[PDB]
């Protein structure tokens, strides 16, 4: 309906603003594009589901995400492809499992904080009406 259509808009709104917010901190440059195969060869071989926080934009401009659930597995989706990728004790693996971890962390309190939970709910409800 049109008063469905309006609340899956503000949940798109929703999910840009906090995508940006990660996106323009510097802890999660590492995660902001897609990772280059001539910089880091090994990487497309080892991660089989490649996530960004630009593929994340895309998909909520594609209307992709009816849920704020949808969108947080595509969030933990980018955590566990870094902590997967860098295993080793290496102090470079250890920075991007730290960033990782706060990214993750990081967008998990801004929903917390700021989304309400019956929004959440009727976004649910509307979803498995389809
Ligand atoms: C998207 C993803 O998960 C990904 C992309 S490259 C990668 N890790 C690496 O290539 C690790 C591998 N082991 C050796 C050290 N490397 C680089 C660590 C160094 C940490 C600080 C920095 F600013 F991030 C630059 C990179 N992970």
């Amino acid at each position: 309906s049109m008063q469905e259509e309006d609340t899956f808009r503000e949940l798109r709104i929703f999910l840009r603003n906090v995508t940006h917010r990660l996106a323009i901190d510097k802890r999660f440059r590492v995660f902001t594009k897609p990772v280059d195969p001539d910089e880091v060869p090994d990487y497309v071989t080892v991660i089989k589901q490649p996530m960004d926080l630009s593929s994340v934009i895309s998909k909520i401009d594609l209307h992709k995400y009816l849920t704020v659930k949808d969108y947080l597995r595509d969030i933990d989706l980018i955590c566990s492809n870094a902590l997967e990728y860098n295993p080793d004790r290496d102090p470079g693996d250890r920075l991007i499992r730290h960033r990782a971890c706060a990214l993750r962390d990081t967008a998990y309190a801004i929903i917390k904080e700021e989304l309400d939970e019956d929004f959440e709910q009727l976004c649910e409800e509307i979803q498995e009406s389809r």
